[PDB]
């Protein structure tokens, strides 16, 4: 079997949101940006990796994917960006949630950013929190 | 518009001037040893629809693909995080260059010398240039 239960592999798609645009104002956001934001199609995808024990996250839009793979529940990793900078990025899972955890060395710790993935009634559940502010992304399956 | 010899994987070879340029951009010491240690990988590919191309950036365990652009055309990308990236790819006088915009200008200057991929970053009045040999096999 696999530690994230087989529920959760799949590729989804982008359904419906809350408490989103309240979530990107409280970020500095501006409206016209909001409004491109919003109308964003996105798909996500999480499968297993060729290797067992590790696995592959995609994000899938019109024009820039990107894809986390290989990685180990648990075991932070660190990947460089276009101009150099390092990020360093755990997921970890427990009690059906999966959490994905990013930070920027270069940036204070105010980049802490935590995503967290539950499976609800057959689609998956995106929660992030930031600034104070909980929204929620719905995906269904594809 | 893309000439031929740009397609294709490089692995990151070489670099000078990128400590500098990353001292320049507040990145501490410590995070600056680790960074150079950093296999990079870069793909240039033409896209199945013609006029449209793909590139790639591929790291240990994260890999970035901008996939159906055109040259001259800003496109936007959206990520998980929600920043804006206002992305343009131009080419003038065997120059491909890649304007980024957080809606923060990064500009990406590549050449081919010497049958290597050469990025050249111009940041905070530091220059720095990172050379990229053709994958072999």
């Amino acid at each position: 079997a696999s530690e994230i239960p087989e529920k959760f592999f799949g590729k989804y798609d982008l359904d419906r949101s809350e408490n989103f645009d309240e979530f990107l104002a409280a970020k500095g956001v501006s409206w016209f940006v909001r409004q491109m934001i919003k109308l964003a199609k996105v798909s996500k995808v999480l499968a297993k990796n060729e290797t067992p024990g590790k696995y592959n996250m995609e994000n899938l839009t019109s024009k820039k994917n990107t894809l986390y793979h290989g990685w180990e529940l648990g075991k932070t990793f660190e990947a460089e960006g276009l101009d150099g900078v390092a990020h360093k990025i755990t997921f970890s899972f427990k009690d059906g949630v999966l959490s994905e955890h990013h930070i920027r060395l270069n940036d204070p710790e105010h980049s802490a950013e935590t995503y967290y993935y539950t499976i609800e009634n057959d689609q998956l559940v995106m929660k992030m929190v930031n600034n104070g502010i909980t929204c929620r992304r719905w995906f269904k399956r594809s």
